[PDB]
């Protein structure tokens, strides 16, 4: 969109007269007259500087590419003549917030959008080559590329430059100048500007005050730094749990921002945008709008999303019910293969819904990848169902539906960016919007959840049970799994559906269940330190468990890194959020995941039953050692 | 090709009269009249049985798919009426040597080849759907698929069945009947019939006599079994070193066979087929044709390949020279970063040319993946150069060149099948032919290397030096690296280019070099047990090394699993092969890899220098933990 700011008529009206058009990261894009004695930095100052005081990165010359200016030309006087022939007297300014891969992808999209009509008709000859460049760059931005694709890009740039008779080629100059950025993108899977939402790493920005709170809160000691000076996160060992983000008092820890992508997706005509809301979002987002912690404002969130333009507002608790339907069956199978089976079974089964815990177990303790449940997280279950069933039966391909996840978690971005959750470069979750980002969007759009009217959530993939809503707090996943599993194992319905002992706030909680003729020993872990301790206990064998639920954040997803900062006592606020989830559970007529009519309909119409072939193919995934 | 055995006229001439056409795995394909009382097994017996006494797997009904028969119908009488309408009275027989994925890929290729002309014109509507099925099946056969692709195939089969008004769909029935085979292909990356050359696992066949030689020779204790009964290889922990294959007296250990693929590729018109020959092949293939071990018959091999139809006969020793040019520069860089540098450097550098050793270090000791050289093996260096430079400059795309590697190694098939060595599903090495397979091809084609005339190897990618030819025997890689590196480090040329101490037959050999003002401590390992021992010593720190060359086979590639079985004393025969390689080295005017004119031309024209950006992108790769 940065390449369509100025029209061709108003660009060509600047053929002579020293007036130039300026866009990009300038505060006030427009057409200004550069004075006689003026440098590039003085031009930027005449434009009002850059968006967020970011340093200058590069500057494209003309809508038809005419080279990049760099920091070496920043202090030098602006030399004319760079607008040699058939190039508009315009500059697109790049700051340290611009990824060169994303910039070139946008440039190729702009070229293709011109070729689709009469403009830039001579570019039809290089259409296939620029399309292949776009595919390679998309693979780079998705982290599914290789080093040899740079050589392929070199060859493509050579081919396009020769047959276009152009003295500057954007691919060739990008390889020459930002090779370090391209190499970082490919080898490190890291986008240092965080524009590639699939390559986002937690980076401490320059506004760090060096208080050490992030270092203290880090469970894996991934953060190095000293008092009163900037800290650094080792993204290689980072689990993306987001504890540092919550602990940071100055919001110096960034993990990307898909707000711009979400706004463009909503404003794009004929683009179907659907959203799924995590359980913990509805009990924390109201604190910014004047609600007490634990108040259920999911109706207000749905109304705000629909006002923003979301076509379908759904709930991740539906996917939570589906995940429980899979996981309880898996637990029953592994329990039957333990009593009447043999040693080939693996116990305890571990919840796989937390992506930070999955990343932790894939990085450290890589030999335990077959212990956690193969079932996908509720977000990914919902996403794959929506892409493969709901959209298919309403006549939309996977590329025609934009599935946005509203999550309280930093690591949900990484989970959505994982390659196995994608088909033909189309990911099941297009991107993740945090609770903080949604709060900012609502505030900037004038939406106030306190006074907005109530709106219903779409029922086809938004209907959920109290077992599915308790996911957002610690112990809820295992409580729902127990609710669904023990009732079918014993044959009778429990009078008290709430299982005490699984609840509480201890770092690790042990519960023993005596229902029926089978005894289940259940563990719950709050943080990644507790997860590591219980993994060590599992390896030692000093204590035994039948099923363990693991969370990366203290208190569950209500304490997630994407949640708004709490007020007063953090423990009290998190407990209030958990109690709000419990009240939502108590207010629901259906409190068992297997009673969910929509999930049952999915099973009877599309799959066959939990742990069937189709159920495995869609709702189950695999892990990879790191 | 199995679907084009009978013409449409001779298939439709069997409309009535009980005569049926039979092809597939039958010994004598043709048209026979089934008697009144006859079962499917009796029909197969009337056809002469199956090719290699393999068990019956399935039977396709009609060239237009009309269902699969299975073992349950094998003992039952052949029921007519299965040729309902618009289907030829023919059966294609599948044995236990037929992969269902390959069979369906061939069926879709046959359908597309019909659609390209007037026949099967009504199938044009499902062309895109069957093409997507073919792409999914190709991804499955290449090991780059997922479980959800089975759900995609289900949807595609539903779509094609409905709009074709067909009562049998091959994709739907394959999912129903061979789901276990499909699941094995996807999850285990294993083709139990070994038809998918990218998913080949070493499998002990039924002709095992249980002598235990494979179990004794296995370095990682991967083989289980008892005396006088069949043994089994745990392909998950298998390193593909091929020691068991060499030790097997009855050839019961199979690792696939690309002979049929090679023959079809050679017989295909307008198909450019090129070959690269490993150094160890030329000193061992003559033993089967009446030459003493160590005799250089590369001229005879080139003549035989050209008679078979190979368009370009090249040498892997050229890629060995290129690999030395990269590796000596890398060793120099890491040595300079050790003396004048700091602890961030990693020593000793380990050779990465052996794929079995690479698989061993990726499976066990997964934290050491950054220790071995990032440089590709000579085979992959040659393959990527041929695909990206030679073919590009002679006007051939990567899909128009069939690059065949003639190797003495089982693990070379796995290396060629690795996904990182491919672009857009086109692998740099299309497939690997072993020395035994080439011997069988020559014998079956009437080619006798003893009396065939001499022919020159193509010089553009076949010219090589004595440093490149010694690769095939133990210590040769490190000897060539030393030859290229020490001369540039010291500035003067050595009078004696052969480095003693690196040669010999000890399991682990330690050599200390005092040339110049720098001292290099070099280790060489024969087998994977020695490699594991030296890894343990490296971790302990009891001894230090500067560079270590690792081989998986005793004696180097001359003792590779794909080599013909030796006669007399195995040690004496392997030493004779090594001495033959040494004599070839001594007979060459150029004995340093950096003197190779073709490699130098590649560096000055296409790359820039060793360890440049383009050199890294093309000739360097990465490893993945398992
Ligand atoms: N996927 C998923 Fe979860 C669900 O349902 C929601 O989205 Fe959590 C919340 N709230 C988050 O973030 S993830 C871990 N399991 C417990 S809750
Ligand atoms: N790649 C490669 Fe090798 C080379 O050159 C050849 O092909 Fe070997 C042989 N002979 C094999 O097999 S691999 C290991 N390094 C030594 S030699
Ligand atoms: S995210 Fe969790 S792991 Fe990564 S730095 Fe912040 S605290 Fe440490
Ligand atoms: S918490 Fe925020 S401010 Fe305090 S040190 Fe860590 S990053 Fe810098
Ligand atoms: S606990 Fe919930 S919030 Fe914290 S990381 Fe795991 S999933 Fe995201
Ligand atoms: S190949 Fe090497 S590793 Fe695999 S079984 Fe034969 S001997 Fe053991
Ligand atoms: S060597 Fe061949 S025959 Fe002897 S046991 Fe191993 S596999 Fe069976
Ligand atoms: S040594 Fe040569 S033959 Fe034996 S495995 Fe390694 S590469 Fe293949
Ligand atoms: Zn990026
Ligand atoms: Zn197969």
């Amino acid at each position: 969109s940065v390449f369509s700011v100025f029209s061709e008529e108003e660009l060509k009206e600047l053929s002579n007269g020293r007036k130039i058009a300026i866009c990009g990261k300038v505060n006030n894009p427009g057409i200004i007259e550069v004075p006689e004695g003026a440098t590039l930095n003085e031009i930027i100052q005449l434009c009002g500087g850059l968006i967020n005081k970011s340093n200058f990165k590069a500057a494209q010359i003309g809508l038809p590419f005419g080279g990049f200016l760099t920091e070496d030309s920043l202090d030098k006087e602006f030399d004319f003549g760079i607008f040699y022939e058939n190039i508009a007297r315009t500059i697109i300014v790049l700051s340290q917030e611009d990824c060169i891969i994303q910039f070139e992808k946008f440039y190729i999209e702009y070229l293709l959008a011109k070729i689709k009509d009469g403009s830039y008709k001579n570019y039809e000859v290089v259409k296939e080559d620029i399309t292949e460049m776009f595919n390679i760059l998309n693979r780079i931005s998705k982290g599914v590329s290789n080093m040899r694709e740079i050589y392929l890009l070199r060859n493509l740039a050579v081919t396009v430059k020769s047959k276009m008779n152009q003295k500057h080629n954007i691919m060739e100059e990008i390889i020459d100048k930002f090779y370090e950025e391209i190499e970082e993108h490919i080898e490190e899977k890291k986008c240092y500007t965080s524009q590639c939402n699939h390559l986002v790493k937690l980076t401490i920005t320059k506004k760090c005050i060096g208080c050490g709170a992030c270092k203290r809160a880090c469970p894996v000691d991934c953060i190095n730094g000293e008092l009163k000076k900037k800290h650094e996160i080792d993204y290689n060992r980072c689990t993306h749990c987001g504890a540092c983000v919550s602990a940071c008092p100055v919001d110096a820890i960034s993990a990307g921002d898909n707000t711009m992508l979400f706004l463009r997706d909503l404003a794009t005509p004929n683009k179907v945008v659907i959203t799924q809301m995590a359980p913990a979002v509805r009990v924390a987002i109201g604190e910014a709008f004047g609600f007490e912690p634990g108040e259920n404002v999911e109706k207000k969130i749905a109304a705000g999303l629909r006002k923003l333009g979301v076509d379908y507002v759904f709930d991740t608790s539906w996917g939570a019910d589906l995940t429980i339907m899979e996981e309880a069956a898996e637990l029953q199978e592994r329990l039957e293969r333990h009593l009447a089976g043999d040693e080939s079974v693996k116990l305890p089964i571990l919840t796989s819904c937390c992506p930070s815990w999955i990343k932790f177990i894939e990085q450290n303790y890589g030999d335990m990848l077959d212990v956690p449940s193969s079932a996908k997280s509720p977000m990914e279950m919902f996403a794959i169902v929506a892409k493969e069933i709901w959209a298919k039966e309403k006549g939309l391909s996977r590329d025609e539906v934009t599935s946005v996840a509203i999550m309280p978690c930093i690591a949900k971005k990484y989970e959505a960016s994982r390659a196995e959750f994608s088909v033909d470069m189309n990911y099941d979750v297009d991107y993740v919007i945090t609770t903080r980002e949604l709060i900012k969007i609502f505030e900037n759009s004038g939406i106030n959840l306190k006074e907005i009217e109530d709106e219903e959530i779409d029922t086809v993939m938004g209907e959920y049970t109290g077992a599915g809503i308790i996911f957002g707090r610690t112990g809820g996943v295992i409580e729902a799994a127990t609710r669904t599993a023990l009732e079918k194992m014993t044959g009778e319905r429990f009078d008290n559906i709430e299982f005490e002992g699984l609840r509480g706030w201890d770092g690790f909680r042990v519960c023993e269940l005596e229902a029926g003729d089978i005894k289940l020993r259940i563990g719950v872990a709050h943080g990644l330190r507790e997860a590591a301790k219980m993994l060590d206990k599992i390896r030692s064998g000093e204590e035994f468990f039948h099923a363990i639920e693991i969370m990366a954040c203290v208190g569950g997803c209500i304490g997630g890194g994407g949640q708004p900062k709490t007020k007063g006592n953090k423990q009290a606020a998190l407990q209030k959020r958990a109690e709000g989830l419990n009240n939502i559970d108590r207010s629901k007529t259906l409190r068992r995941s297997n009673e969910n009519p929509e999930v049952l309909a999915i099973y009877e119409k599309y799959l066959d039953h939990p742990l069937s072939n189709k159920a495995h193919e869609l709702l189950h995934t695999v892990y990879f050692p790191r």
